[PDB]
């Protein structure tokens, strides 16, 4: 397709000439053509094979959870909310212009529960979403017990020493190690059945009512109303923030005033992103919610099938070693033969069950993900005297100083493996949140569930917004989350945690899809797909979006102090968008087939993923020292950090340029603050353009293997405003991109110059566009260099005096160069190029018409069409005449 397809509201796609002109009757309502009611909108979109697939879901969908029975997630039916969100394949059925008719309609079904599923979603509970608004502050949870409060209780560290060997905690220097966090404070958990609330806590340490639920609604819901009522009032907002129109801005659905249920909103998120292979169709959920499961729709899939989604805790990831995964799972519960009724996604063999995925694309036939882990871990739901009551079961994972530098080592160090280990030491005269070493043998870690009250407790499982698992107040979590653990050693390498703010990435394959769907279809108990091609990164939120951490009063979450300048009041939770992969232009030795690879947009900077396109692989290097290869992580500057990453509203990939362009829209900000002020800086829009570097695979026999990761690079282009409501971005080539916009209410071209890596405004050139004369293409004058360049033709005397008489018409019409010195042209722009076509006229005579660069790199002649439409631009056509016939 020689077109743009622009996406102008919730509803219509019109399809863009690189001249930047609609295509007549090309706008259409791919809503009503799915043969959707008015409540749906498009999620995404994507080409395939010539083909569009749209993504669609629902503004009236409502889901309910029933904790008994056995088809335990469901639509509610009642009403109007039976609306499950849909894929279709349009083909566009016309060779002249754009007329899409619809191929094959997909319904997204509810997930299948199994009964040992159903065990761990009764008590599961779920934290309400990160906005714009949250601060470091409204993170932060009350500090749990220690680990030696939970094991011996009130009763001294004197008998530390004497008892870590009764409670399986042998040669543990950490006593006074934190086994997690309140939930009687902080951000609301809510069960599937239950409402996220509209308010959050400014001191989550003080404010929150936590999971307790019935608190909220009997005590606190009343406070925070009357401190952070929703704009007509104006309040005092001592307390909370009210963040209603950022939860509606990020797909939080509402009756009123009231957030729909957790299950209605994890299913509303779910389907957010879509990608298409060969076999397969697979829609994942967006960056804002945590996502616990994915569809694999089989393309054959029968007139009217119900899709049924796979769950990510039936979906085993690598996570880069056995150890990587064991750590995630380890703090995902308690596991135990000895106890009742205690179930968690650990205890029921589930593995790691949400998460905040970036986004989805396909190269070949080849799925690409990427992610953060969700925090999860155990909770303890008893009622009565359990020490660990209505407090997370959580605990730093990072690395000690004394490990074996080298990524291998780092990674599978045993320190917190199975539970507490760091917290605060002073060694020698200096200090360390770390464990300074991993005495008398080996030390020893233990899940924070005493012998006793082993086969009493009840530890259920959470799932937290962000990618943090632990929340407590105290000086580890700030460095766990802002990547500051540094050993003391020769070349100070950093110690990573494998709990908090851990990214995951892989290549999927058509097999390994197919597992997924058959895990999904499973009848009765639980079937698993294994994901064989991916890994997991520690990817910690840049230090430098905080300041005044203390060191050389210690400063914890509550305290934390952000200047996150990327769109977050918070400057400890990471995120990530717009996840995209291309194959590379660039040759590759012959006999080795073509490189690709995608990015994606984190806080801070763009991540390279790296692909072997051999097998279909990661990237990888024999050497464990290094770190896996398949990723790279390249830093922002300031002018990427003042993106507002929440406003991220689409990115392409152009194969011929290799760079990928990130656009960013205002219009996307919410209405509102979390005090109910108006947002005033909603106007305008920025793209982002990220190119690769490096030594890349295969470019001859020394690059066969590689030992250095290739990386990418992030560069606010130049092209942005705050001024103009944004309709698209074209990028037409490397050296141009066209904007529309809009100033009042009609739309604008701009046409953006690439200036040695930088764009600037072209105010001639855009003038010389948009003077299309409501044609299709900017018009053609002879006597001006306009969008064409500038033609002046030879007089008919060239012929006499160059003695060309004495050649024949079919002689000069075979002599490309000889016709080329019946003009001069004049380009608008640098290497802009110009040729003439000949046809014959008589035996006597010929005429020449230009074919023309526009900006696009492509040439234009009077016979020229987009979607098969001729342009009729207004090339004009000269006669030369006197040639002999010989
Ligand atoms: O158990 C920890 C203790 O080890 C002993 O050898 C020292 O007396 C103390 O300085 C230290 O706090
Ligand atoms: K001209």
């Amino acid at each position: 397709a020689n077109t743009f397809l622009v996406k102008e509201d919730s509803k219509n796609v019109t399809a863009y000439t690189p001249f930047a002109t609609p295509i007549t009757d090309s706008k259409s309502d791919l809503v009503s053509l799915a043969q959707l009611d008015s409540s749906y909108q498009i999620a995404d979109q994507t080409i395939h094979n010539t083909n569009l697939f749209v993504l669609f879901k629902s503004r009236d969908v409502k889901v309910k959870y029933e904790s008994s029975g056995s088809n335990n997630i469901s639509f509610d039916s009642t009403s109007q909310g039976e609306k499950p969100s849909y894929v279709v394949e349009f083909t566009n059925s016309t060779n002249i212009g754009i007329k899409w008719t619809m191929v094959k309609k997909y319904q997204l079904d509810v997930p299948n529960v199994s009964s040992d599923m159903n065990q761990v979603l009764k008590n599961l509970i779920l934290e309400q979403p990160l906005t714009k608004y949250t601060l470091n502050s409204s993170l932060a949870k009350e500090k749990g017990k220690t680990q030696r409060e939970v094991h011996l209780g009130s009763g001294q560290a004197n008998q530390w020493t004497s008892q870590r060997n009764q409670h399986d905690l042998n040669n543990n220097p950490s006593p006074n190690a934190s086994t997690g966090f309140k939930l009687t404070t902080g951000n609301a958990y809510r069960k599937l059945s239950e409402s996220w609330p509209i308010y959050e806590p400014i001191d989550g340490t003080k404010q929150g009512k936590g999971k307790d639920s019935s608190g909220w609604s009997s005590t606190e819901e009343n406070e925070a109303k009357n401190d952070a009522p929703s704009v007509s009032s104006s309040g005092t907002f001592n307390k909370y923030l009210n963040t209603k129109q950022a939860l509606e801005s990020i797909g939080i659905l509402f009756d009123d005033q009231t957030p729909r249920n957790v299950i209605t909103q994890l299913y509303y998120a779910s389907t957010s992103k879509l990608a298409v292979t060969n076999n397969h169709i697979v829609v994942m959920g967006n960056s804002f919610l945590p996502s616990m499961w994915y569809w694999v729709v089989e393309r054959s899939a029968q007139e009217n099938a119900s899709n049924k989604p796979t769950w990510f805790a039936n979906t085993n990831l690598d996570w880069g070693e056995d150890k990587q995964k064991q750590f995630v799972e380890n703090q995902l519960g308690y596991k135990e033969t000895t106890s009742t009724n205690s179930h968690n996604f650990h205890s029921k063999s589930f593995t790691q069950p949400a998460y905040l995925i970036s986004g989805i694309d396909s190269v070949n036939d080849q799925i690409i993900f990427s992610g953060f882990k969700a925090g999860s871990v155990g909770y303890d739901s008893s009622s009565s005297s359990s020490s660990t009551k209505d407090q997370a079961l959580a605990w730093s994972t990072t690395t000690s100083l004394d490990s074996k530098t080298g990524y291998k080592d780092l990674v599978t160090n045993d320190t917190g493996l199975n539970g507490p280990i760091n917290g605060s030491f002073s060694i020698q005269d200096t200090f360390s949140f770390v464990v300074p070493y991993s005495t008398t043998g080996p030390i020893k870690t233990a899940y924070p569930v005493k012998k006793d009250q082993k086969s009493t407790v009840k530890i259920n499982s959470l799932i937290n917004a962000t990618p943090l698992n632990s929340y407590g107040d105290e000086g580890i979590g700030v460095f766990d989350a802002l990547g500051l653990n540094y050993n003391f050693k020769s070349n100070q390498e950093r110690l990573p945690s494998r709990t908090d703010q851990i990214f995951v990435y892989g290549i999927v394959s058509p097999n390994e899809l197919r597992s997924a769907k058959s895990s999904a279809d499973s009848t009765g108990s639980d079937t698993k797909v294994n994901w064989s091609n991916t890994q997991s990164r520690y990817l910690p939120v840049p230090y430098n979006y905080s300041e005044g951490i203390i060191d050389a009063s210690v400063t914890t979450f509550s305290g934390l102090k952000s200047i996150a300048p990327d769109g977050f009041a918070n400057s400890i939770a990471n995120f990530s968008v717009g996840l995209k992969a291309g194959i590379d232009p660039n040759p590759v030795m012959s006999g080795k087939k073509a490189n690709y690879g995608a990015v994606v947009l984190t806080r801070g900077g763009v991540v390279r993923l790296n692909f072997n396109p051999g097998n279909d692989s990661l990237l990888s290097t024999t050497d464990n020292n290094i770190a896996p290869i398949s990723f790279s992580f390249t830093p922002f500057t300031a002018a990427e950090s003042a993106v507002d990453l929440t406003t991220f509203k689409e990115v392409t990939y152009n194969q011929e340029s290799g760079l990928w362009s990130y656009i960013f829209d205002s219009s996307l900000k919410p209405s509102h603050d979390g005090k109910q002020t108006p947002v005033t800086d909603n106007m305008g829009f920025s793209v982002i353009t990220v190119s690769r570097t490096g030594i890349e695979l295969n470019q001859d026999q020394a690059t066969t293997t590689l030992d250095v990761a290739p990386s990418a690079l992030a560069v606010q282009s130049g092209i942005q405003s705050t001024t103009q409501t944004l309709t698209g971005v074209l990028p037409l080539s490397e050296e141009f991109s066209a904007v529309i916009a809009k100033d009042s209410d009609q739309n604008k071209i701009d046409i953006y110059k690439n200036n040695n890596g930088l764009f600037e405004i072209d105010t001639q050139l855009s003038n010389s566009v948009a003077t299309n004369n409501g044609g299709l293409a900017p018009s053609y004058t002879e006597n001006r260099v306009d969008a064409w360049g500038k033609v002046e033709f030879a007089d008919n005397s060239v012929l006499q005096a160059r003695n060309l008489v004495d050649k024949t018409v079919d002689e000069i019409i075979n002599t490309p160069e000889i016709l080329n010195s019946f003009f001069r042209f004049t380009p608008a722009f640098e290497d802009q190029k110009a040729t003439l076509v000949a046809t014959k006229q008589s035996d006597t005579s010929l005429s020449v018409s230009p074919r023309i660069q526009f900006l696009d790199g492509n040439f234009y002649d009077l016979n020229s069409t987009i979607a098969g439409v001729p342009l009729n631009i207004g090339f004009p056509s000269r006669v030369f005449a006197g040639f002999a016939a010989l």
